[PDB]
């Protein structure tokens, strides 16, 4: 599914994503819209460390979720990659806000840091009700 942006917005406030843990939601939008262009069936395979990136966020495999063919993979979601690839994204969600409660928060991602970290994000929520 590809998502618009407010109907997103409203999506991932609904999950309880709106500054979990001092991350604003218009910093998970920038995220998701830089990551992925809003699209949960998103996926880049990564041939260098033979890992995939999954879902609205690009998860990658070789961390977050088990999809049986990254070599010496974890699994910290606890969940299929299979999860990611879902048009709802409540799996994704639990997912994202695994990855940051490690130590970088939203920094785990480097595309935030390229194009949301510093920047201005309000234009991701405006007008969306949030």
């Amino acid at each position: 599914k590809v998502f618009e942006r407010c109907e997103l917005a409203r999506t991932l406030k609904r999950l309880g994503m709106d500054g979990y843990r001092g991350i604003s939601l218009a910093n998970w939008m920038c995220l998701a819209k830089w990551e992925s262009g809003y699209n949960t069936r998103a996926t880049n395979y990564n041939a260098g460390d033979r890992s995939t990136d999954y879902g609205i966020f690009q998860i990658n495999s070789r961390y977050w979720c088990n999809d049986g063919k990254t070599p010496g993979a974890i699994n910290a979601c606890h969940l299929s990659c299979s999860a990611l690839l879902q048009d709802n994204i409540a799996d994704a969600v639990a997912c994202a806000k695994r990855v940051v409660r490690d130590p970088q928060g939203i920094r785990a991602w480097v595309a935030w840091r390229n194009r949301c970290q510093n920047r201005d994000v309000r234009q991701y929520v405006q007008g969306c009700g949030v």
